[PDB]
């Protein structure tokens, strides 16, 4: 339907090479503890200072349609490499303009491209089980320190923050990022059970100071449905005020009937009473009730299954809590006096759905509910003084979470890229089926000091001498960019997630090897 | 999908210095006593003349892509700066630029931008902590009037007007400012409780002049609903006449049946009474309903909470206000007859409101309402001949009215920029980590003269040798650049809040940091 | 968003003097006796020949966006002086224009401008002073035909119809200008109260000429509510009948089935009554139809205060008018023999209702109303053979009454100008605080002899010269530009309103001095 331009041989690759080279220039200068930011204009407000890899390569597009290409092909590498690994972008984008522009000048008349592309997986996979072979697990809290410090861009006080943070809520806890108002960063750890829904009228406040409602050892009555009728409600105000213990009514919605008896007799004699609608907008907000029921220790009245009716509410129907506060925005139950072996149970079976398919929000709902139920969230507020300072401090911050699981999942090995300079030999080991797998293996030997030398020169160094002197030195020892000295990595703290540079090779090397194949090229005319 | 353009290194630096330096030569004409003003066109109707550095700065966009960059994030600093403090944006423009500037020339090959702004950030923090040492409270309301003078372009009568209201009003009242028909300044006191409601039929009139309806030691009586029913209002005109004593129905609306009864008995039997709707239209109606009942000393009839029936209604549930007028806009309760522990109850019931959240309009009904129950409110009708010149007297008496709100809060230091002036023997006893954060330590000393040099440039004097003199003069002797010669600031009231001193070079210091880490720029090629 | 053009000092000076002075050149042909007049496209129909300087002034707009910006001054300055004084815009023009150009001079590197505005302000409070100090009240009709004469371009017979209409109705009445189809100008007074509501059926008429209801010593019935029903309408039927007078039923309409009984009965019996639709469509319904009450004598039936029904109606109820017509238009009722008191009443009701607030509406229908009841309204048909020439009649007849209004409630000085030039010596005895404000008294004293200059200068004489003379002339002897010589104002009649003078000279000076402030101008890049 719409006229093409078909473009053959040398030209076509040449377009393609100006492109990824144009985009990887752009983004190699946010690689390292000395790199740049870049600027980021942004149509509607303020310009975007970022020092993140793919945010930088997403953001470039260009007018001729072949640099267009060469660019799509280093978004996707930087893309996948983020959504897979979520760090190692800036290092995926160099690996795959170097193998790139490595495999152009290799390919002519006579050569195989298939081959040599066949002959880099093969030198892919073993560079990859080679660094399995030399990672080392994480043990001790200082190394999640040292980890986080990495990642962040050299920042002692997020490192630390994201250590103790996994150290209160554990090393697979559920640790969330969000802008804070303030100058400085600061950690919450929530606790129990908490969810945004506030009490609906301002009538059961009882506190001094907060304008909250305070209860300890307090009674729970959870119902899946509204409560309307009188007689729906009386007979648990009964118990209540029969056991003289306060009470809390969590359901969907208390309405006006419901809630003008409730109000009148807390108004009157005095009966402590709140009523907190239920958090969850569709079947979440059944597991969330049920979740309740256990952790307190009772039933939920108006399910499905029993439908258990709350005009037979007992004294052992109603949950037991140490203490409840609600205000105008959250509640939040502590001390729930429900049996261990049913709360172990219930979260047996959260793991278990956990593994059994995968949504993109339900992990994150199982995950969210399993941290209620057994050490509770962390949640990091980025402070700054503008928007643009916090955003880029919460993008960094989010680097080095993804990167300390990473870390935590799969192990360490050497930071700085010396990771991959050590798996040269690994290398030397390799039997070439033919001439163009030996393209390839060579290639790909060429590639592995890619990373080393160029954080080397965003340093200001001379990255191939430091390449040089770091091969030629021991097998630990590397080289501090930061300081600009040769050091030992391991003790000095300069480390990285093998999950992260395994991942980066692989997808670098397994776009830019099918890149390299081609010899004709079709592009839409530009028509406007 | 937008083609973008790429600008590496030096040139994108010097196009945003050149739009970054064009909107600080624009804004920082707005310096001093002697500065002059900016005219901005209106597409609609006439020119805005004013003097604000975030109304000029927020005016201003470029056509090229650039330029345009540096002008967004100098704006970002002159709106950060007005939003929190409320004054001292041009003082943050000019930081701003001096940041940038010079911290363009020191980026070379072996510079690290990161540690440059990591030092910055140190020293504005010693700065700030200087400032905060070297400061002084507020305490006769002299010092008021010379804050307001000095913020207001060195104007005695606004100054003494702001200084009057806070005296007579509180130096946390609440003061409004508005445009003003006549030709000078009118201050006016809103004592008691006043709401925007006037006398629903004009047939309640028993005045001579005015054409309102004038009562003394007068019964009140609140309904949060509607009043219709006849036998819903016939109980308390019972109860009025019995008693021989002036009535208020102060309700949401009183229909066409009770309107007709009270009219109609009023002009038949000269039956005092009145009606007036209920000021507010949501949560905030009842808020206040509960505050006019407290003050004067009563009930609301109609409320969920206890539904007090107004058949039975008492001669006890009355409130009495010594003195009530109602005109056709709006009527005043004065002299209510409550119990004063009632009403400081509901005055800690109201602070404590004041400080559990933050919606951007529930703080300014909560102040609203405090200041009706305990001193009332002050507004301030800035007087003018053409719209033109009200707007900028405005525009100064908000500034001014900020600005002794922060020294209120925080304190004052040495007007005229020699505050940051006195703060440079305070950088010389930091310790740089490395080469970077010297010059880091270097940039923001060398910022520190800015102010007082744009000062002294706008009088027409050269800055660079009265910032000499200043150094070299004692730690109390300044500059007054209005009269142009070495004075004593104290005496002669020559002091800026503190607060604003601090909010300014840490939100300049803060952007401009960041910008000056830029090595590479990504725009929207301007198809259109 | 959208990208602005700055300019800097000089350059937006001249380029804002530039379109301040094409502006001010184009009004100022239109001063003094011998100007000439103006004429203006109009998109729809025929241009608009007109001398007003408002008029010139608001339909000039320029392309260049600065010099715009001068002209929406200068529009700014005639829309003021025109809104708050109704003449004197083109003394407003050139005295703005004259400011401009002497302060734009005066800028420099050392000068304050803020300081300047601050002298001009206090020159121009002097020269106020002054004047009100040697302006003489008006007390003899002469003045006022003199004044007339004067503000309507020397024309004797609009003075004269002007001075017969105020003598008719009080120099504070309701005088109205519409345009007339014939050749000259008519002056027509509307006594008692008449309201453009007529009969309904075209069968009431019983007089020979006109096609009229003409009745004397009639009775008059109003109902707020309509008229529908039967019984409603009986009884008054009876008591006239049985009185044997005419009656009159003022509603909002009598509808078809009393309408009908009404007709059958006049045509068979011969019964003299007529019907009329009540005036006013709102609240003014309401109280014109009391007005009506009160002047005849009686009460309204169906109002909302006390209800009185129409089937209890009695002869005292009805109100005696000695002579009543209603034609097709309107209706027409006089001699209500209505008490004095009752009108003396509410006559002080509707000045002190004049007196509460003002809504631009409501102050023209108290107006009116107080004038139905005392004296009489005025209405004047400007005559003329075309549309231009009535237009620009009834322009200078609107001029004429402001200016006429303006000197009855303010007083009189010299006209041609001379009243500022002796204003010229106060301004000597001013001390200056600094420099800034000695040149803002030159400037003032320099621009008071724009005015005469400019009406010399239209004249075809040497503006300079003819001001010199008068200057060195006698306390009282000016110079008439009409006669072209140097004769006695008073004696002359060649006198203004202080109030017209004074208003033009302080909104002139306002806005110019706030104008030359500027040394930044911003404007919208002109993309369309
Ligand atoms: N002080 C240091 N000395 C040497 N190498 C470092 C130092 N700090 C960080 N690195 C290395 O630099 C890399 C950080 O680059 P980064 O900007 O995170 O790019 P990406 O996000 O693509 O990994 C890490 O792989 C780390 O090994
Ligand atoms: N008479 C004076 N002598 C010396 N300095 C002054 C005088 N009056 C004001 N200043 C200084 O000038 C500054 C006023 O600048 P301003 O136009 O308010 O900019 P901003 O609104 O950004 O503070 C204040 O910081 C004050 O210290
Ligand atoms: N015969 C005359 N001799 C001298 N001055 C006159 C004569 N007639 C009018 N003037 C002066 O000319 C002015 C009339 O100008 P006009 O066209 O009304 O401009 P504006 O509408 O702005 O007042 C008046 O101020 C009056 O004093
Ligand atoms: F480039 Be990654 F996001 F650290
Ligand atoms: F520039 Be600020 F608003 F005084
Ligand atoms: F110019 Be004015 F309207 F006489
Ligand atoms: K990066
Ligand atoms: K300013
Ligand atoms: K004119
Ligand atoms: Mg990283
Ligand atoms: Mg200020
Ligand atoms: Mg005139």
């Amino acid at each position: 339907g719409s006229a093409k331009d078909v473009k053959f041989g040398a030209d076509a690759r040449a377009l393609m090479l100006q492109g990824v080279d144009l985009l990887a220039d752009a983004v190699a200068v946010t690689m390292g503890p000395k790199g740049r930011t870049v600027i980021i204009e942004q149509s509607w407000g303020s310009p975007k200072v970022t020092k993140d890899g793919v945010t930088v390569a997403k953001s470039i597009d260009l007018k001729d349609k072949y640099k267009n290409i060469g660019a799509k092909l280093v978004q996707d590498v930087a893309n996948n490499t983020n959504e897979e690994a979520g760090d190692g972008t800036t290092t995926a984008t160099v690996l795959a303009r170097s193998i790139a522009k490595e495999g152009f000048e290799k390919i002519s008349k006579g050569a195989n491209p298939v081959e040599i592309r066949r002959g880099v997986m093969l030198a892919v996979d073993a560079v990859i089980a080679e660094l399995k072979k030399q990672s080392k697990p994480v043990t001790t809290p200082e190394e999640i320190a040292q980890v986080a410090t990495i990642s962040a861009n050299g920042d002692k006080e997020i490192g630390n923050i994201i250590s103790d943070a996994m150290k209160k809520v554990g090393r697979k806890g559920v640790i969330t990022v969000k802008d804070g108002k303030t100058l400085n960063d600061e950690l919450e750890i929530i606790e129990g059970m908490k969810f945004d829904r506030g009490y609906i009228s301002p009538y059961f406040i009882n506190t001094s100071k907060g304008q909250k409602c305070e209860f300890q050892d307090a009674y729970v009555l959870l119902s899946e449905k509204k409560i309307s009728s009188i007689q729906s409600i009386v007979p648990a105000l009964e118990i209540a005020n029969a056991h003289r213990k306060p009470l809390v009514i969590i359901a969907e919605d208390v309405d006006g009937e419901a809630l003008s008896t409730l109000v009148l007799n807390r108004l009157k004699v005095g009966l402590q009473v709140v009523a907190v609608k239920a958090p969850g907008f569709g079947d979440n907000r059944k597991n969330q009730l049920k979740d309740m029921a256990i952790a307190t220790g009772g039933a939920v009245f108006g399910e499905e299954g029993l439908t258990l009716n709350l005009e037979d509410v007992q004294p052992h129907d109603l949950g037991k809590v140490g203490e409840v506060i609600v205000t105008k925005d959250d509640a939040m139950l502590l001390k729930g006096k429900g049996d261990k072996a049913q709360i172990e149970k219930r979260i047996q079976e959260i793991i278990e759905q956990l593994d059994v398919t995968t949504s993109e929000y339900e992990k994150e709902k199982l995950n969210e509910r399993l941290a209620k139920l057994s050490d509770g969230v962390a949640v990091l507020k980025v402070g700054g003084t503008s928007d643009v300072e916090v955003n880029e401090k919460k993008d960094r911050v989010t680097d080095a979470l993804n990167a300390t699981r990473a870390a935590v999942e799969e192990g360490i090995v050497l930071g700085g890229g010396c990771a991959l300079l050590r798996c040269i030999p690994a290398l030397d080991s390799l039997t070439p089926a033919n001439e163009d797998q030996k393209i390839g293996i060579e290639i790909i030997k060429r590639t592995l000091k890619i990373p080393a030398m160029t954080i080397a020169k965003n340093a200001g160094v001379e990255g191939s001498l430091i390449v040089e002197k770091i091969m030629q030195s021991s097998s630990e020892v590397g080289y501090d960019a930061m300081a600009g000295d040769f050091v030992n990595m391991v003790e000095k703290g300069i480390i990285d997630p093998t999950k992260v540079v395994r991942t980066a090779l692989l997808d670098a090397a397994g776009v830019a090897s099918l890149l390299t194949t081609a010899e004709v090229v079709v592009t839409e005319i530009p028509k406007e």
